[PDB]
């Protein structure tokens, strides 16, 4: 996969390979920060909710274990020789990212389809469906990034099939969230609003940064995917696992679960 990536094509200098270093560092070390987070208000959920908060654990140590793998395998495959950082060894590449996605985004899912509310047959079926789209957008997806240096077309094609997955997906998300927001307690019924329109923010970066190499094929190029990735990681997986985490306890807190009261 590593000569299939853009990466591979480009010497970096020093700057531009220390910041995507430093990108992928901090990632790590926001990650694994929030999953403390997580672990210590989980006792403040009402048993209702408190999977939603274990999902968003779960979330942090995968995204972060990758995003670790990448900083080191993105150093293992380069070396500083006369003045910038060439390719030494075949070992970086970005599909591990979207082997990842084929489990964090399920997680990411379910956290939200529970603090709807959704209950039994509705809650199985509902999940079902979005899983089957999300992993049909990120098969479709990883196919087409194989083609990012040798066939554009390629990757356009397989991009514009896995949209469409992602469009479908999208719009039984908005449906779920605004047929169901009346149930919601606390007041939450007002952020869940919020949460959907984050997500729709943040999960589109993602095909921004899968199509960098069509548009700015070059090592600024790479570095800005880099870049885009860690404001969509950041932002799709940790707020957003703070304000999943934040209905949570406000609706134990509504149910009355008293460890949410108190902590409230
Ligand atoms: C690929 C197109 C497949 C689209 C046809 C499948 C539609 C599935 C669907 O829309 O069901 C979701 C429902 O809202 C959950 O209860
Ligand atoms: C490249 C080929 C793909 C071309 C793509 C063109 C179509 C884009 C349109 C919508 C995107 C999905 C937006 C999803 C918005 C959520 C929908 C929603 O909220 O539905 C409310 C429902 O009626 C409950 O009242
Ligand atoms: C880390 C969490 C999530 C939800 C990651 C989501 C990724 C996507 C929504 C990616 C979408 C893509 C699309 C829509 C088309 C181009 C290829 C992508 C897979 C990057
Ligand atoms: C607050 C809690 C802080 C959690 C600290 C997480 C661990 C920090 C970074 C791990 C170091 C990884 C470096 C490998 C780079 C290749
Ligand atoms: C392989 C085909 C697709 C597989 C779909 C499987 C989806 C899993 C279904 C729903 C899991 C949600 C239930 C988790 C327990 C939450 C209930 C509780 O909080 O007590
Ligand atoms: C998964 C369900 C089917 C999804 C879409 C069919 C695949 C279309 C991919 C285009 C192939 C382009 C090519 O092979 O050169
Ligand atoms: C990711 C988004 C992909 C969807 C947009 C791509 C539409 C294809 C546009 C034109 C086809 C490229 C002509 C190349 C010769
Ligand atoms: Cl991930
Ligand atoms: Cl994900």
């Amino acid at each position: 996969n590593s000569m299939k990536n853009i990466e591979s094509l480009f010497d970096y200098s020093a700057g531009q390979f220390e910041f995507i270093d430093h990108l992928l560092t901090m990632g790590v070390g926001v990650h694994f920060a929030a999953l403390i987070f997580f672990l210590v208000v989980s006792q403040f959920v009402a048993p209702k909710y408190r999977i939603a908060t274990a999902l968003s654990c779960i979330v942090m140590v995968s995204a972060g274990l990758i995003l670790n793998s990448q900083a080191v395998m993105w150093t293992d495959a380069y070396a500083y020789v006369d003045g910038s950082y060439q390719l030494q060894d075949l070992t970086f590449s970005n599909g591990y990212r979207y082997v990842n996605w084929m489990a964090t985004i399920p997680c990411l899912l379910l956290q939200l389809l529970i603090v709807l509310n959704l209950k039994g047959k509705e809650l199985f079926s509902t999940a079902t469906w979005l899983i089957l789209a999300a992993w049909g957008m990120i098969i479709t997806g990883y196919v087409g990034q194989l083609y990012e240096v040798d066939d554009i077309a390629q990757l356009m094609i397989w991009g514009a099939v896995s949209t469409a997955f992602f469009v479908v997906m999208n719009w039984i998300v908005g449906t779920k969230i605004f047929k169901n927001r009346a149930t919601m307690l606390g007041g939450t019924d007002s952020t869940i609003t919020k949460v959907f329109w984050l997500m729709m923010f943040a999960w589109t970066l993602y095909p921004i940064a899968y199509l960098v190499p069509a548009f700015m094929n070059n090592a600024d190029g790479v570095v800005l995917r880099q870049l885009l990735f860690t404001i969509a990681d950041i932002s799709s997986k940790v707020i957003y696992g703070l304000m999943i985490t934040y209905i949570a306890i406000q609706q134990s807190a509504a149910a009355g679960y008293v460890p949410a009261q108190q902590a409230l």
